[PDB]
């Protein structure tokens, strides 16, 4: 029997092997048949034993498995791993039937790509199945149409008369023939997230994870195989995002026998989840893409697919709308009187929404406390949140507020009447981050007390837009509602319940812009990204240091959902002192915003801030929108380039960035992508040239002085 | 509150920070003292939490530390991880105190490196104690005086009044403050041990480990960590070496901030350990060498140390015998009447020992029965152990045996017996690896058995040699003797059981050369190395390959312990074709022996094979107890070279290999290194040159056709 | 170096194919198969003197070398390959294909029909063998 | 007089030049490549063929330094030990992919394949008769074509 998915020009194949084994065949370009040329040369190879003492050559130490287990002559890393009441983690799967239909199936209270209509997608269920200890394993996978996409998860289920341990149990894992490949992740910190390393496989285990509780700055959830020839523009590239926000596990493993193991799914560390008879275990999916246009080609598939079939709510397809906060103008000394009469000239400026940050609610004067009191604070906001969002609305300007619902200290009401709804465990010291404690999401008590609790304060008012921010890590990690042996389970139920948190909130206000947060990117996942169509990139609003972090986040996530605010210079977090043109189209090429204090700013500066907002809205629909391609990278020399293109190709916007001046520098020119060569285009200030000269012989780019530049080009079809 | 250890040259740092935390500060080239000029700034780091709130700038996420671990601020990979009643794995450990004496102390039911002198080294315990659960861990730090060697292991033990459960063990753990390192491992497969590989480091987690409950053929139990320009001859380099012989992981993660975090010991996966209030568990030691004389400086502190310091018995510091084995060319095919008559032929020869291998117990005629049954088969062995063993001894040779005790055959009269003395799990099939079982030495009761039995079978002849097999990997790994909980200890006690059975055979009969085997060098390593002073390397007995094996073999194991038998040709292995110079050339470099049918060879070869004899037992003191140098990397060309060079620098030999011929070739030199400049030496058949131009110019190689050439050249002082 | 008469025949077989030895030191099994070797020339010469040359592998890069030939009318194809030194247990390798009509299916002479896409996406899978210097021959043609 | 062909099936573009002495004063030639083209960037590997006897023409590929490397024979002939070939190829360029250019002499005898990066990462390419030993005499009214 073989499975063969088509997922638009690619194909992803399986077959069945013997009694009932799963293997994998071929994930690549499209085929329509494979008839073996990949073929599948058995061998007795030297310590790898057999299940069937009849037959050598057959081990599962060299069968390339689509969900392998370990125990039962297989010793590469397994996708999942089940401990028995006997205390055996040894697992059988075998075939039991399979299902194919038309359509994307959501995941139990879990987030997932979707479909509107049946002919988006196909979905194809292997149901495997150890009928001894009557475990039931349900593999999904399923093509889109349009795209080169396939989203794999696993549904577990105890069909049993015995209890079940889940010690490991990964999205996804598929074993390649061949190992010669590099391998691209997503590492970095916070204030310089996702920054694009490219290394070469050794032979063993490189992983990349996160035991934080998050998505974090430090790992990013996405791993990518590429060709050693694949470059920006060209090349075969396999990449593997996982649709979670909490811990995960990123694992490639090379064997003895040159093939590749990759391995994706919730961290298996401090990890275990029990399973009565009757109870099922869901985990989240990892969309899976092939290109043959280099990473740009990859990413452009993943921002079509994650913009328009994850993001939700009616922002999903709309122009986010520029905004200005007032975290670095104001920090926390601020009141009623001095936001109001600064909101008249924003007005004037061309700003469409102001947004309020940190420090509206209890006590918030500092960092140390009242984060859970949710409720007006009446010393600087004399009128309240009523009063001054609808005080705005007049102005012809949306409100926004700012939240972190997921955060209790201890200096704080709440705190006091219940100090054991936190995560925490007996008799251990609660540490702080940011004199701050985590509370526990994973009971039912306290997220219908957080669903209803905010939802009250975003209704007592106007408000259109909300940033939800999360600044603190779990430690002791713990539950009190939990009996000792499930108590591990936490850290997914905690996932699990603000998935479902965020779920209702949203749908009970559809008319907000949500924008997730966590100190920047600290969850920029597509968990995230499916309750919040948009994502706050990162503290550092640093021009230079932003060429880094949009250029490495454009990897996975779309322009749409990349933040990106202008900053007052000195910069606050590296110092550096960089032009307000300069920082304009740095922070022209995501979701365009302001974030400082304009009583500081010269009217030079007050009129270019006017040119600015004015200029953006022409082009917001390319930028968010567009077809999106990356030129020139920060991480491979003193430059960075990017492009946005229109879907018919008559439109396109290119932006040009050197860091480092060098005295009698040589002349530079800028070879773009993407547009129609057989057209013609007219650069603004320049003139109309051939789009296969633009193509071909390339722009080239003006002499200039000082450190860190930038340029804009419009280019237009005539 | 500074710890400041001495070994040797280098100098190991450490120093307690606050309420009672033990953190790394300094390893490398030996300081009078550190008052701090590497200094510790402190600063408070985004989203790493704080266990003290008034102090936002500490946490234990940014601090270097010796035995670290997660769920207090901590996300790296902690060294260990301990499951409460609870299921909480929070653990909160303190110092409680220290203690310092001189020696070195044997782990409980472990091997270790030794010590013969009181002199030759001190240890160092620091007792450290959680005080809430009352559990007390004890780490050990050892100094010898004349190497740079620091091994490092961990003495865990419940003295509470509550039940522990460990999720993990690891043996040493070592934060460096750096990560601008090469990192170098030694993965492989069957017919190709221990390559050696260098990649540069991953921001993430790259590691080495086996599974399989043996060191492997995989992933050689070995890690380190090398400067960027660090060569074959200079350049700091930190090695990780651990004395174990069953799964292992061997791992180095680099955080957000740069810092690498190497860690070592027992494979956590599938591993986990119950202690009762009361009792203890010890891991083996990691043994850690600093150089700045590169990768042949690290070798040969860490071949002198195996030597004398870890191989024991009587036979550590003797010359080893020049051996036949009639394995290849023989194999199941034998009797009595067929190797005496041969027996005359090779006594002539010179050899010291023959060995009867595979065959000659049970119904041994396939390789798919009779292992466990340890009784001459009177069929093919007239005269039985007695009469054979005699007759050779009369020949002037001494006699060897080969032995399998770790296994049990399907078809055996001892699995008839005991068919639940394998190691199994309930109602599982017992999958098979070349047709045979793994015995559980986790019971008792099979330990006592077969320590007495095969000791009896040794004694029932006069054997002074024998060479212990393991042709298979652990599968359904579970015991019966085992309570639910405990299980997952079966692959260590599997280890601990024969780690006893060889402790105890080994110290009733001293008078005994013992090797260890496992399909080559599945388990070359300290572990085995502490019990049989020497390991068969490679079931590849070809010439060429075996470059490639020993080249890489010979980075951690000492020249003594690597066995290098000549083979025939075309090799069974490969069918590569070579001459009997090259393969002695290449068996010539190792542990000298041969394996080849003499009935096939003609009278040229015969006494050619002669001469290798006798020019070997003239060198035979140099190679395997002097100094080693590696000059030439067949990884890293078509070439191969190393040499061995006497204590007193007045004798030396040098090898040489190239592989490809190459039609009109450059002219090569051969530059040497670790003689004494101020001695000048003669060089056999060419003359005396200066020992200063030999290494710093070099000597010319005489150009010559062919594939697989090879060269000898004797050097002795004036 | 000592190379069997398959291979040294197969790589001289890429060009204008040609003989330089002393034939009366071979024996007539040699002789025979070099009637075939002859034999096997002429019948794709005009695709290998006159076709599109496709490199594959290269000898500079690695232990392998391979390449292919390929007819003007994308319905003939010829493909060589050769590795060079053996090891034991050594991993399996698979060849990617270039320059065939992904739209079209081709019949590989001795193994089956493999669509001509899968040839060059997929690429078709070497037989483990052992001994140095091997050499092997595909014949591709449209049906 | 400089040569230029297009070809219209091929993407080739050969290149000479033709000399004359139309003056009435004697003309000494101390070099006479036969073709010359400067690149705006340098951001190439350059691919030759360099050998021996018994191992000719093996491709090495090295990146472009800042100054001259060229390759050349002095022997009055191709040579085995430098072919009469050179290449510009993009740092991804690979053997089924990116841009490749080809430089090819018509030539038996000595020859110069010259690439030069200057001050300002622009790369001279050049080729023809190696202008080491060897000088052209024109007396007025007779040409030389390379
Ligand atoms: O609460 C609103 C805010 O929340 C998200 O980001 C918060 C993010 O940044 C924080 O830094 C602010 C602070 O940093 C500096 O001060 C210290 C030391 O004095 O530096 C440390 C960080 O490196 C910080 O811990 C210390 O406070 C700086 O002096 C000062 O000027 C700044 O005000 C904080 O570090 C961190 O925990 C995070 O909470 C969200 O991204 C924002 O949009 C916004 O909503
Ligand atoms: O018995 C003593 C022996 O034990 C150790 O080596 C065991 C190790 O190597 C074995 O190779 C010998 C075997 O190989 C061939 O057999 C097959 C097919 O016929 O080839 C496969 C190898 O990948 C093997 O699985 C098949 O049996 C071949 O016929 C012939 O050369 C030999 O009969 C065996 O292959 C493997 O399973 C392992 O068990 C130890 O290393 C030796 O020193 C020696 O003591």
């Amino acid at each position: 029997k073989q499975f063969h998915l088509r997922a638009g020009k690619a194909s992803y194949v399986m077959q069945l092997f013997r009694s009932g084994y799963l293997a994998h065949v071929y994930w690549g370009k499209a085929v329509r048949d494979v008839r073996g040329a990949r073929a599948f040369p058995r061998l007795d190879r030297a310590f790898s034993p057999n299940p069937d003492p009849s037959d050598r050559t057959f081990s599962l130490d060299t069968l390339l498995q689509e969900y392998p287990a370990y125990g039962n002559t297989d010793f590469r890393a397994p996708a999942y791993q089940v401990q028995l009441e006997n205390g055996s983690t040894v697992t059988d799967l075998r075939y039991k039937t399979h299902r194919i239909y038309k359509g994307k199936p959501r995941l139990n209270g879990l987030p997932a790509t979707y479909v509107e209509h049946e002919q988006e997608a196909e979905t194809l269920e292997i149901v495997l199945g150890d009928a001894l200890i009557g475990l039931e394993v349900t593999l999904q996978y399923t093509a889109y149409e349009k795209w080169n996409v396939i989203t794999r998860s696993a549904r577990f289920e105890n069909k049993g008369g015995e209890r079940l341990k889940l010690l490991r149990a990964l999205s996804m894992s598929v074993d390649f023939p061949t190992a010669d490949y590099d391998w691209i992740h997503l590492p970095g910190a916070w204030g310089r997230e996702r920054w694009i390393e490219r290394r070469p496989l050794v032979t063993g285990v490189q992983a990349a994870e996160s035991r934080r509780g998050a998505s974090s700055h430090q790992q990013n959830p996405f791993i990518a195989l590429v060709a050693k020839n694949a470059d920006e523009h060209q090349g075969e590239v396999y990449g593997f995002s996982f649709v979670y926000s909490g811990n995960f596990l990123a694992q490639i493993e090379v064997d003895q026998f040159g093939t590749a193991r990759v391995s994706m799914g919730i961290n298996p560390f401090d990890f275990t989840w029990l399973l009565q008879p009757g109870e099922s275990f869901q985990t989240p999916e990892v969309v899976m893409v092939y290109s043959d246009q280099g990473l740009n080609g990859m990413s452009q598939t993943y921002h079509e697919l994650y913009r328009t079939r994850l993001a939700r709510g009616a922002f999903r397809d709309r122009e986010r709308p520029i905004l200005i906060n007032n975290w670095e103008a104001t920090y926390f000394d601020f009141n009623e009187e001095k936001i109001v009469n600064i909101a008249r000239t924003e007005a004037e400026l061309g700003i469409e929404l102001v947004v309020l940050d940190d420090g509206w609610f209890g006590e918030r004067d500092d960092d140390r406390r009242s984060l859970g009191d949710w409720i007006v604070n009446r010393r600087k906001l004399p009128n309240g949140l009523d009063g001054l969002a609808k005080q705005v609305n007049e102005l012809g300007l949306q409100f926004g507020l700012w939240v972190e619902p997921e955060m209790v200290s201890p200096n704080s009401e709440l705190y006091r009447k219940h100090p054991d709804w936190c995560l925490h465990v007996p008799n251990r010291p609660r540490s702080e981050g940011r004199n701050q404690l985590v509370l526990d999401y994973s009971r039912e008590d306290v997220c219908d007390y957080i669903i209803e609790t905010i939802s009250n304060v975003l209704a007592s008012a106007p408000i259109t837009y909300v940033k939800w921010a999360m600044n603190r890590h779990m430690t002791e990690i713990g539950s009190s509602a939990l009996p000792p042996e499930r108590q591990r389970e936490t850290a997914h139920r905690y996932m699990l319940g603000l998935y479902r948190v965020m779920d209702e909130i949203t749908s009970r206000f559809p008319h907000i812009l949500f924008e997730s947060c966590s100190g920047g990117g600290g969850r920029f996942d597509p968990g995230m990204l499916y309750y919040m169509p948009q994502t706050w990139t990162s503290d550092n609003t640093d021009a230079v240091s932003r060429l880094k972090i949009q250029y490495g986040t454009s990897l996975v996530y779309p322009i749409s959902a990349m933040g990106a605010h202008v900053s007052a210079v000195p910069n606050h977090q590296v110092g550096r002192v960089a032009s307000l043109k300069t920082r304009g189209h740095v922070a022209m090429s995501g979701n365009f915003g302001y974030e400082l204090d304009i009583t500081k700013l010269t009217e030079t500066e007050k009129q270019m801030m006017k040119q600015q907002v004015a200029f953006y809205k022409d082009v917001r629909r390319l930028v968010q929108f567009g077809t999106f391609y990356r030129l020139l990278s920060p991480f491979e020399g003193n430059e960075a380039a990017w492009m946005f293109v229109s879907a018919d190709r008559s439109e396109a916007l290119v932006a040009y960035f050197r860091v480092l001046a060098e005295a009698n520098a040589p002349l530079s020119y800028l070879r773009l992508k993407g547009l129609d060569s057989n057209q013609d285009y007219e650069i603004e200030g320049l003139g109309v040239y051939g789009g296969d000269e633009l193509m071909y012989a390339g722009v080239a780019l003006p002499y200039r002085s000082s450190d860190f530049i930038s340029m804009m080009w419009r280019l237009k079809a005539v």
